C-alpha cells in the first residue's frame, strides 16, 4: 500500500487533487526535487496501483552551518481515502527517513493560513510550531503559515 514516490508517480498524483487544485501548481517542480532525495517521498496505492495519497520532502540543499534539515513540501490524500490516518502515516514515514537517513535536526513547512484540516494535521497531531505568517507566500496571494518541528 505504501512505497516510494517515482517520477511516473505524477499523474496520479495530480488526479489527487482534483478537487483541490492548487496542490497541482508546484507539484511537478516538488516531485522532481522529491526524487533527488531518496527515501523521502512516498505514495499509498490502492489494490489496482492507484495512487491515493502521498507526502513529497526535500532536505534543505545548502545548509546554514552545514546543520541538516527538512521541509515538507506536500501532502494530499484523495477525498475517498480521508480521515483514515493516511497522511498521519506517509508524514510520520518522511519525518523518520529525514532524521534516520539524512540526519535531519528539523523539518519546516508552509500551509496556507485556511487550510483548516491541515493545520490541525501538523499542529494537534504531529506536534509542529507555528514560527509565525509568511506574507503573500503562496503565487495566487495567501498568506502562509510557517511551521516547524524540531527533532531535538
Ligand atoms: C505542506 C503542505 O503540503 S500544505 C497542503 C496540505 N495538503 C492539502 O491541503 C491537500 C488537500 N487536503 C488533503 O489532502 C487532506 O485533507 C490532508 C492531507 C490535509 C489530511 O489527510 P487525511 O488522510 O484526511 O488526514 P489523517 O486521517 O491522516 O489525519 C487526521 C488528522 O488530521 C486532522 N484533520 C484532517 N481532516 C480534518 C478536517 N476536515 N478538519 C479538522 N481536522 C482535520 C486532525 O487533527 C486529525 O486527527 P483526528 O483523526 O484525531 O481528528
Amino acid at each position: 500500500d505504501i512505497r516510494p514516490a517515482r517520477i511516473s508517480d505524477l499523474t496520479g498524483m495530480q488526479n489527487c487533487n482534483l478537487h483541490n487544485l492548487p496542490e497541482n501548481y508546484q507539484l511537478k517542480y516538488y516531485l522532481y526535487h522529491a526524487i533527488s532525495w531518496p527515501m523521502l517521498s512516498y505514495v499509498a496505492t490502492d489494490p489496482k496501483g492507484r495512487v491515493v495519497g502521498y507526502v513529497l520532502a526535500k532536505m534543505e540543499e545548502e545548509p546554514k552551518d552545514g546543520i541538516p534539515h527538512g521541509h515538507i513540501t506536500s501532502v494530499s490524500v484523495m477525498r475517498s481515502y480521508r480521515h483514515l490516518g493516511l497522511a498521519k502515516r506517509l508524514m510520520v514515514q518522511s519525518q523518520r527517513a529525514m532524521v534516520e537517513v539524512y540526519g535531519a535536526k528539523y523539518m519546516s513547512l508552509h500551509v496556507r493560513k485556511s487550510n483548516r484540516a491541515a493545520i490541525h494535521l501538523y499542529r494537534d497531531t504531529l506536534q509542529f510550531d507555528v514560527q509565525g505568517i509568511e506574507s503573500k507566500y503562496y503565487a495566487d496571494g495567501e498568506d502562509a503559515y510557517a511551521m516547524h518541528k524540531d527533532f531535538s
